[PDB]
């Protein structure tokens, strides 16, 4: 589709095989997710956003559905104040920014 | 144009006299730049992300160009790592995501 931004790019994604509410952001390099759990093996890492910087969980490899396309990659898991859905996933769904 | 997720989206600003680089940022509501001394009458605003708060100073009816583009609203000045286009102003120069 063609997303207008004057509300927020919010879309549903799949995860673990359960539905979420993200958002796409292309001013994250990475993806961010609320803490959930998550099957299999992760590893701990540190991002910096806007305010500092919190830990995660790194997952790697991870099958994640947005908005009908699918996706595979690293997801963070961690205290972010919001289900952010960054380039690495963008990328992989096709998704360009126009004017 | 069309720009692609491969690397950050970042563009050619103009504010206040000066040229700087931008992210286009779906994921911001507001536009928030890099410390600068803009003048004129601002008020104090907080906006939060990954790591928590920054303390910001919130300019009204702002001018600014973004590739090209002319636009003008509100922005958003501190001690942000990047300067980040948020939704504010993306609109205004007709910007989509696309997938
Ligand atoms: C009210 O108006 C606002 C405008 C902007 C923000 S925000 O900056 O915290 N954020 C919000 C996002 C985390 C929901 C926008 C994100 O795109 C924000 C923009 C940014 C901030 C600092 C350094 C680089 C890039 N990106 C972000 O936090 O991405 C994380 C996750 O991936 C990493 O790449 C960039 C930094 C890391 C908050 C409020």
């Amino acid at each position: 589709p063609q997303i207008t931004l004057w509300k927020r790019p919010l879309v549903t994604i799949k995860i673990g095989g359960q539905l979420k509410e993200a958002l796409l952001d292309t001013g994250a390099d990475d993806t961010v997710l609320e803490e959930m759990n998550l099957p299999g093996r992760w590893k701990p890492k540190m991002i910096g956003g806007i305010g500092g910087f919190i830990k995660v969980r790194q997952y790697d490899q991870i099958l994640i559905e947005i908005c009908g396309h699918k996706a595979i990659g690293t997801v963070l898991v961690g205290p972010t104040p919001v289900n952010v859905i960054g380039r690495n996933l963008l990328t992989q769904i096709g998704c360009t920014l126009n004017f």
